[PDB]
């Protein structure tokens, strides 16, 4: 699809068996999802943006379905105010910015 | 251009006659630039990033060139980890996300 930017570029994702709404976010290096359980190993991480840093759990090799497209990669889980699909998974679905 | 996302989508901007680097950020509603001098009056604005809310200075109707494209619009000045070009100006340069 071509998504214009008049509005937030929100899509439906499926992660850990759950449907969520998330932002397609070219400004995020990694994907960050609100608190949820995911299976497997994780390690703590700090990530920072406007307003400072939050602590997250880093899960590797997690499969997401993003607007119907499957991608695998790292997901950071923590108290983000918005679910964010970052570049580490946008690349996998072939997303580009065009102008 | 068609910009892939394997690397950060950094571009050159020109504001106040100065060249700066900024991140094209589809997850930002607003354009936020590090401390600099801009003409005219400003108004207060609170924006909510990943780590919490901050105060910024809102300057309206500012001339800014983005990757060689002319835009005139609102620029927020405040403590951001990197200069970000948000949807308010991404729409002025005709940007879309595509996959
Ligand atoms: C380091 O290894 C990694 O890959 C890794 C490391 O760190 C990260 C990592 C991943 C994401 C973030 S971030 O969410 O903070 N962010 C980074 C940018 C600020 C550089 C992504 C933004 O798109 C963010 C996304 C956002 C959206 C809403 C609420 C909160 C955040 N938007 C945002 O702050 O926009 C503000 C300006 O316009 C307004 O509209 C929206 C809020 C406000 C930071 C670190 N990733
Ligand atoms: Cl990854
Ligand atoms: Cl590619
Ligand atoms: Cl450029
Ligand atoms: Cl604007
Ligand atoms: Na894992
Ligand atoms: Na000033």
């Amino acid at each position: 699809p071509q998504i214009t930017l008049w509005k937030r570029p929100l899509v439906t994702i499926k992660i850990g068996g759950q449907l969520k709404e998330a932002l397609l976010d070219t400004g995020a290096d990694d994907t960050v999802i609100e608190e949820m359980s995911l299976p497997g190993r994780w390690k703590p991480k700090m990530i920072g943006g406007i307003g400072g840093f939050i602590k997250v759990r880093q899960y590797d090799q997690i499969i997401i379905e993003i607007a119907g497209h499957k991608a695998i990669g790292t997901v950071l889980v923590g108290p983000t105010p918005v679910n964010i699909i970052g570049r580490n998974l946008l690349t996998q679905i072939g997303a580009t910015l065009n102008f």
